[PDB]
C-alpha cells in the first residue's frame, strides 16, 4: 500500500506521455526521474518535515528539461539545452485534519486546471490583466 | 484578457468555491473568495524577469482550514488555520509556446488524482 | 515485509484504533491514525548500532488525551493534550533469535494486564 | 490493596515463567528482582515524578540477562554474559483523566501485541521496511 | 520498491543466506542477515555525485565465518574472520537506461562460472 | 592457463565483446578487445599479498562508447566516454578453496539480474 509508486507527469493521450518512476530515498527525499539519461530526465523531489512546533512543510520540486544534442570536442553528447524549474512550499497547521488537507489538495488541482486565470497566462508568456 | 473568476475548488456543482478578481496593484493579480480575509480562499499570481535568462512565475495560494470552523468569527492563532503553498517556477527565455504548455501539462500531471504527492498530501503522510 | 498497519488499541472489534503507514524517511518507520496530526496516534521505530557491541531500539509512541475533546479542533497548549512514551531497547550484538523472542515475551509480560506497572499508570497511581 | 506486588515477567506457559518479585522501595524507586543472584537477575524500576508543573513522567527500566558461568582465577562465577536494557519514558499531562490514562496503556499494550509490526522486526533482529 | 529482501548466497533453496534491510541513515542502505549480529552477513550500498559529470556507487559486502568463541567457560557466538569487498562504480551522466544496462551485464559477467577471476577467487589463487 | 580468451558482454552469439590477453607486465594482466585501441575494452586484473595474513586483488574494467571524431575533417575512431570499474577484493589466507568459491558465489549474486544493484546501475538510479 506503499504511495512511493510511479505516475504520469505529463499526459499526452497515451503516446507520448512523459512517466516518472522512483529512483532514491536517501536523506528523506523521494525522486522520481524519467527513463532517460540523468542529463535529459524530469526530476520530481518531495520531502516533508516539521518546520515549527505546530507546522508541517511540504517541498516539492519539479524539473522540466529541453532536450538536445551538443557536440563537445567533436563528440555528440545527450545534454538538456535548458531546465525549467517548479518550487512548491506548502504548509499546513498540524491541526488541520484529512477534509482540510483534502480541501488544499482541491484547490491547488483547481488553481492548475485548464481554462483558469494562471495556467492561460503560463502557457501564453502573458501576465494576468 | 485572462484576469477573470474561475473555481479553485471544485465539488461537482454544489458546494464550489469560486475566487473572484479583488487586486491588481502593482500589476500583481489577487482573487479572493466571498469570506472575510482570514478564512478566505486567496490566489496571487505576478510574472517577472528574474535573470538574463530566466522568467520567474509566482504563485501563492492560501487555503483556510475548514474543520470546526466558525463562520466569521475570530480564530486565533492565524498560523493555525492557515495552510500556505508558495509556488515559483522558472522557465527560460528560450522557450517557445509549446514548451510552455508542456510544462503546464507536467504541473498537471504532478498532481493529478491518484498520483503519489497529491495521495501523500491528501492523508496527511509522506513518501513510504 | 513488516511495514503494515496494525491495531494498537484493541476495544473488542467496535472502536478499535488502527495505525497506518505513513512515512519511511532516513529509514525511520511511522504509523498514523486517521486523524490531524495533533490528535492522532503516532508510532516510530528504528534500529541502529549504538555502539561496538550493541544494537538498539528506538520506539516511539504519541497517545492523546480523548476525555472532553473536540474531533479537529484547535487545542492549545499542545503539552496538556498529548501523552508521550519513548522506549529505548538496547540489545548485545551476541543475541540470538531466541534471545530476542525472550527479551519481547518479557516486554510483553511488564504490561500485561493486573500488572504492578500498568496497573499503577492506569490508576493515575505509583507504587503502594 | 498495594499494588507492588510480584508478577510473571516473562511468560512461557506455565513451566519456565520468569517472575520478578518487589525487592527495594528507596528513594522513591520502587524495584522488581527475580528469585536469582543479582549478577544473574532480572530487574524492573519503575518512579513516577511531577516533571514539570502540568506534566508527569513515568520512567520505567528492564534489564533482561543473559546467564553464564566464569571462571576468574581459576573459580566458577555466575555472572551475565551480557544485558538487555529496556528504557521508557511516558509524559502525562495532569489533565488527563483516568480514561484517557487506560487509552495510554491500550495503546502500549497493542504496540507490543504479537503479530504487530514493531515486535516481529525485534524478534527477527530487523528494522521496519 | 528495491528496498527488499533478497538472498545474497543461494544454496539451492535450503541453506541459502538472506539479508533484510536493517539501516538507511545518511543515505547508506544496509542489508543484514537474521540470527547474532556478530554473524551476520552485511551488505551496504550508497550512490552518490562525485563529481559534475559523474555518479558514484559505493557497495560494500563482509562475509563473516561462523564460529564459537569460549574464554574463561563463557561461550559467545561470534565471527573467527570476515572477508570485505569493496566496489566502486562510476557512470557518467550521459549514461541512458541501456548504457547503465550494458555496465551491469558486463559486471555480471565479470564473475561468471567459469570465467578466469571468479575461478582464480575460488580456488585460493590468482593469475596463471 | 586461464590467460586465455573470454567473452566479456554475452548478447546471445551475435555481436558479443570478446578480450584477447595482451600484457603480463609487472604482475598485471591484461585483455584488450580486438580492432582499434582507442574503441577498445579493457580488463585488468592483478593479485598481491597485501598484509601477512591478506591477499588482495585489484580488478579493473573499462567499457568505452564507440564513436567518431571529426576535426578538420579528419575522422578518426575515439572513444566519447568511458566507464570505469575499480573492484578490491581482500581474502585472508586461512580461507579454503570452498570459501573462495562462496565468495565467488556472492560476488556473482551481487550483480544477478533482478537483483536491487543491478537493476539500479541499469536503469540509471540509484537506491528507492
Amino acid at each position: 500500500a506503499s504511495n512511493f509508486t510511479q505516475f504520469v507527469l505529463v499526459d499526452n493521450g497515451g503516446t507520448g506521455d512523459v512517466t516518472v518512476a522512483p529512483s532514491n530515498f536517501a536523506n528523506g527525499v523521494a525522486e522520481w526521474i524519467s527513463s532517460n539519461s540523468r542529463s535529459q530526465a524530469y526530476k520530481v523531489t518531495c520531502s516533508v518535515r516539521q518546520s515549527s512546533a505546530q507546522n508541517r512543510k511540504y517541498t516539492i520540486k519539479v524539473e522540466v528539461p529541453k532536450v538536445a544534442t551538443q557536440t563537445v570536442g567533436g563528440v555528440e553528447l545527450p545534454v538538456a539545452a535548458w531546465r525549467s524549474y517548479l518550487n512548491m512550499e506548502l504548509t499546513i497547521p498540524i491541526f488541520a485534519t484529512n477534509s482540510d488537507c483534502e480541501l488544499i489538495v482541491k484547490a491547488m488541482q483547481g488553481l492548475l486546471k485548464d481554462g483558469n486565470p494562471i495556467p492561460s497566462a503560463i502557457a501564453a508568456n502573458s501576465g494576468i490583466y
